């Protein structure tokens, strides 16, 4: 058995590891939407930017649950990543829209895991939830509703003028 | 014969001397192109700045091809510049559209090139075009294309502001 | 049809599309491995570090070909990507072998399209292959044959020691 | 009819146009220059870089001469750029000789034109060529007609020592 | 069998042990010509200077292959290094006649090399050479030819004058 | 007969020109054995760079006997240059007794050709070599008895241990 392990259950361990696959999931679909919008009949830099850097995030969380899965004693166990769900992404409004449903299944998963954790008396891994992740991914959502107001109330009758002013005066571009 | 000149085929010579007319002709195309977008009654000095630099940056391409020239033995022959085709270059949708089709004719030229220097065993050729042209040239034509897709965006039912806001939110200016 | 592609054949595009996945399965196996040398009873620091850098570096390889197909105008299309081919990774020996055997695979796909983009007279592909990975994989297969040299020297009699040697005294770490 | 054009006559424009073609003309010609003495069996250093800076110059001119026409609101016309009058220059003395040649011709041009403006009571157009043309070209012609000088005296019976000579000694070179 | 050997011939393996040898004897005859022109009798401080620079780069050169012959995974072997084929050298033209003599002897086994590489599809070989050694060679051959060129201006009727001329007013010296 | 030459007998000169040749090719000897340690299969990268380091030097050594002969007057001769001993060197001992063998052969060379110059009343001659090589030969030895004995200490019954730890921990590495 393992030296170090105490308190850590095979349900958490196993949730771990699932939670870690959904990450990465998640930073494939980011990475899919950034080179979607670096398309040459797309074009939105900004909307490029905005998805590269929310895939290098959520890599950066599925190792942070990586390395405590290590710190307590549970195996990392990784399986196939499936594919973004969409080959091409339709428009800022529509990715936008994908990646607020994304995070919420995320989010879901963080909750239900810390449900488990609390069940489980661990208070290490419900405190590493928390500290971590539970309260990024509420900024996260609260920045995306922003997003898709803002990009809602530019349609109007001239959709691709606000979508390129979306792009050009809200997100970050060189 | 050449004191130099080694594994240099004459028709090497003659299709360097024929790029130097290609882009001395395309950075002409760019000065013209680049003063129309100066003109009181176009007045688009993003546009302006843009031609202009692409007419710098196509006499150093073909003062680069001259020195190569010069260090493989060959001779700089020039020939007639024929002006541009247009006099006046219409909206900056047209202008962008003109600048991409004489940037596939100019890679269109060095590819040939290539091949030929493929044919003739000329790796040093080859590398040369691969080193300072073949890249810059994909990429300005990436540039290009991602610049055209937000002019037709922008066309809407608002010609004149989306030109305005594309010059001043795209281009760079002062 | 797209406003931008020049010289870039349906067979190439695919193929790049192919390596991209072989980049990221790459990286996905040297996440893999660097976890498992973090396990606690494992514990080769040095190893990880090791690992985990390749992992990073296989993901920037395959974002660069990714912006390159942009450039070229074909279009990036994911795949799923399979897990690693363990789940333990045996000793810091058996380790570098499985990696030794990643990069020629890898090679060898770099090779293969190295010579698709040769028939079909395409030499921006070449090109940024030669520039961007051959020599990097050249360079990386010589280190860890290098690596695998020095572990099969310290086994002798003494595989413990000599595990923990190397990982000290060769490989970087804190 | 123009919204700024005042006070600037179609033959003052259309004069304007000419002198473009004549500096974007004398540029070429300086392009030639310099690249011929760059040749590997001419090697004079010196004399290829007096040539080439001097063709940047000229191309600078026809540039403030296309600033001024818009400025006033004239048209810029671009015509054919005649190819230089020679492929092979001769000695350094037979370059300057033929130097001073093109630079009094587009004197002449300058004092025509402002003649003109005199004329046609153009005080503007009097004012431009002045304070940018009139007095450099005249120093340009004073330092060739001192090159020249120096360059006959060292003739002598041992041209190619006077031609080395020159070069190193009167002219800016690595 | 090699642990990292892939895509490397062993005509190519053979052709580079080869070419290491002619490098170094390029070093040895450069070596030869510093010292020569060192001699009180000769005296030739920036011809010594300009030959035993020479011999240290194409020292360097031996010195990359060697290296990526074993990141190759081939084997170096080295042969007797033939001494140069004269003892005195002549004149700074007789020395710089038999420099660009040796240099497109030394360019044509690079240009060999390079076409076997090609035919036997291993791109490794062509790129390493482009990067490391042709260009280099082209714009050392020009510079010889340039050189040579100026020598022969100067000879006139008075070689000696010439000659200290040439070595005062070109060749860098102290 | 030679300006400058003084008490510089044509003993002395033909044995300087010999010790030239014997230096160089212990230069020969020292890249060679530098660039097995290099080979993939050997990998101790501290004994490679002992090793070429001491070909820098021996290469150095050449250079101011030949420096000294032109001083004197004598005149410099080129032999063919030996290839070294052995194509592969074996193990860091093996190569280290290899190197000491070298290097009494070197320095009986500089002694007899001490002893030549104080027989012929060469004061010139027995200062030089006392100055620039005697004292750097015998603690180039010393260093390398040192280096001998530690590496028969580590050989024990873990010949591979010891020959890492030797290069780890006594020869300088990156
Ligand atoms: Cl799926
Ligand atoms: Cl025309
Ligand atoms: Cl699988
Ligand atoms: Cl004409
Ligand atoms: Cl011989
Ligand atoms: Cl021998």
């Amino acid at each position: 058995s393992s030296q170090i392990r105490q308190n850590y259950s095979t349900e958490v361990e196993a949730a771990v590891n699932r939670l870690v696959n959904l990450y990465l999931r998640a930073s494939y679909t980011y990475l899919s939407l950034g080179f979607y919008f670096d398309r040459d009949d797309v074009a939105l830099e900004g909307v490029c930017h905005f998805f590269r850097h929310l895939a290098e995030h959520k890599r950066h969380g599925a190792e942070h649950l990586l390395k405590m899965q290590n710190q307590r004693g549970g195996r990392a166990l990784f399986q196939d990543l499936q594919k973004p769900s969409q080959d091409e992404w339709g428009t800022t409004l529509d990715a936008m829209k994908a990646a607020i449903v994304l995070e919420k299944s995320l989010n879901q998963a963080l909750l239900d895991l810390h449900a488990l954790g609390s069940a489980q008396a661990d208070p290490h891994l419900c405190d590493f939830l928390e500290s971590h992740f539970l309260d990024e991914e509420v900024k996260l959502i609260k920045k995306m509703g922003d997003h898709l107001t803002n990009i809602q109330r530019l349609v109007g009758s001239q959709a691709g003028l606000g979508e390129y002013l979306f792009e050009r005066l809200t997100l970050k571009h060189d």
